[PDB]
């Protein structure tokens, strides 16, 4: 029961399944602090990001409702191995770090917005977080180091 999970029930079987409500990750096996930490994401902005524009697009127009949609379906291929997370970042990520795979580099805490870092530093090493929401937009974050 490391830093935010709790036990859960699901709701299409029964079975126990455990969720990190800082990282937002769900998983069925039962789970398991450093000075800095290196991840990688793929973001996905909306209409309401505090800068609604990216490579990809001048003028981003969905709705923060169609960017988690968006994000969600990412989330799936990458658990079921049908893409990997790096070629998803390079291609659909709205953000500038897309061209290096979604690698931001290695940070500590007191760099990235609260949600972010809150969820980057619960992640074990190779973990996966489900949909981040910051002022940017939805993030999913993948823990590399
Ligand atoms: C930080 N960073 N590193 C790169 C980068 C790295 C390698 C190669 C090229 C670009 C880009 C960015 C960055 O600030 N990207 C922002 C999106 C972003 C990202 C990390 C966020 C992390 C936390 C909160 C909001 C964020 C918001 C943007 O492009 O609008």
């Amino acid at each position: 029961l490391p830093p935010g999970w709790e036990k859960a029930m699901s709701r299409s079987s029964g079975r126990v399944y455990y969720f990190n409500h800082i990282t937002n990750a769900s998983q069925w096996e039962r789970p398991s602090e450093p000075a800095r930490v290196r991840c990688s994401h793929l973001l996905v902005k909306h209409s309401q990001s505090r800068r609604p524009s990216s490579w990809r697009q001048e003028k981003i127009t969905r709705t923060k409702e169609e960017a988690l949609e968006l994000i969600n379906g990412y989330i799936q291929k990458i658990k079921s191995g049908e893409e990997d997370f790096e070629s998803l970042a390079s291609q659909f990520s709205d953000c500038s770090s897309a061209k290096a795979r979604g690698d931001l580099g290695a940070f500590s805490r007191g760099q990235m917005q609260k949600p972010f870092e809150d969820a980057s530093f619960a992640l074990r090493t190779g973990e996966m977080s489900g949909p981040v929401f910051t002022d940017s937009g939805i993030h999913i974050i993948l823990r590399t180091e």
